[PDB]
């Protein structure tokens, strides 16, 4: 296991980066689904 004492302080941070690249990133995704004009 990694560093048991602070590991769990990563979580608060790199999960709301998620949620915004997938959240923004989906709006990236539906202009790239031709594969006519990319």
């Amino acid at each position: 296991t990694p560093d048991v004492s602070s590991a769990l302080d990563k979580l608060k941070e790199f999960g709301n980066t998620l949620e915004d690249k997938a959240r923004e990133l989906i709006s990236r995704i539906k202009q790239s689904e031709l594969s006519a004009k990319m």
